[PDB]
């Protein structure tokens, strides 16, 4: 049951006149594809305020990448779903290596030194790499039941150059006159029950892969890339949620900057 939105005061959408012009803004199965100026932040956070959505931020910091996590979470705190109820799963071989950083109201970190648990504590579930910082606003615009993210290198790339799995005898297979996007394993989510059927399908697959002899050419991409291809993504976030801007620079197809890698 959703609850009515309050009077709001807003630009009213132009039927005629395209969000942009320069990019594709829905995937060809009608989901959107989130790029800035796609969407009035307002109405979303009022959507999923009313909803007390709360979303989980996993991230996997082993041997030497416990490094990252100061600087990943203190920003994290500055554009990450500021506002709605957050919990970090900071999954480490060093759990008292992970920094103490002060967290926002509303907003917890566990530590699980290396899940039923996740569908009892969260609504969603986004999963990224911690190597990462975040530069801009990271929110609710992302949240639906199953996402992945355009990789910043293949974007405007054509399907054979994409660097899937290319062996028949790889569960990841896929061929060259097939594929929608190449997605970036670094940065997925959706509903807990969607992200745990991928990740219990990529698995499985691996496995299959590994009692055949044989390792999939980007490893837990490739078998992201195959699970997406086969389940479509219900939004697709454009490379703003996923940049390099020292191997990419910065083009003007590219509004915000958001989420980026650390060298
Ligand atoms: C710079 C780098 O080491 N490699 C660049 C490629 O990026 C990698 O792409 C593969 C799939 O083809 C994987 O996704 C891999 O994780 C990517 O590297 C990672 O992400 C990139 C964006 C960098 O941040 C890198 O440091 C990181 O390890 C890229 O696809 C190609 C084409 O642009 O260039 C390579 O230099
Ligand atoms: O020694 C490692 C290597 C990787 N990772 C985790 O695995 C992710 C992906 O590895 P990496 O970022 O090195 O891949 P890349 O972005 O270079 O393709 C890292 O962000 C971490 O979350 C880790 O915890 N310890
Ligand atoms: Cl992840
Ligand atoms: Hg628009
Ligand atoms: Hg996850
Ligand atoms: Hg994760
Ligand atoms: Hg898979
Ligand atoms: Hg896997
Ligand atoms: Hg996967
Ligand atoms: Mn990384």
């Amino acid at each position: 049951f959703m609850v009515s939105l309050p009077r709001m005061v807003y630009p009213q959408p132009k039927v005629l006149t395209p969000c942009r012009k320069d990019v594709l803004v829905v995937t060809p199965w009608l989901a959107p594809i989130v790029w800035e100026g796609t969407f009035n932040i307002d109405i979303l956070n009022e959507q999923f305020r009313l909803q007390n959505t709360t979303i989980g931020l996993t991230v996997f910091a082993i041997k030497k990448y416990v490094a990252f996590l100061k600087l990943f979470l203190e920003t994290a705190e500055k554009h990450f779903m500021v506002g709605h109820r957050v919990h970090y799963y900071v999954f480490t071989d060093q759990p008292a290596a992970v920094p103490r950083v002060t967290l926002g109201t509303g907003r917890q970190l566990s530590v699980l030194e290396v899940e039923r648990r996740f569908l009892s504590e969260v609504d969603y579930l986004v999963c990224v790499d911690v190597d990462m910082e975040f530069r801009d606003h990271v929110g609710v615009e992302i949240l639906t039941p199953l996402f992945g993210t355009l990789h910043p290198s293949f974007y405007g790339s054509s399907r054979e150059a994409f660097t899937y799995e290319r062996r028949p005898q790889s569960q990841a297979y896929i061929p060259k006159d097939e594929g929608d996007f190449y997605y970036m394993g670094a940065f997925f989510g959706g509903s807990v029950q969607e992200v745990q059927r991928l990740t219990r399908a990529c698995h499985q697959a691996m496995m299959v892969d590994q009692a055949n002899g044989i390792e999939a050419v980007w490893h837990d991409e490739s078998h992201l890339n195959k699970y997406l291809l086969r389940h479509k993504p219900t939004k697709v976030l454009s490379p703003e949620y996923l940049w390099d801007q020292q191997l990419l620079g910065w083009p003007a197809v590219l509004r915000k900057l958001r989420f980026t890698a650390v060298p």
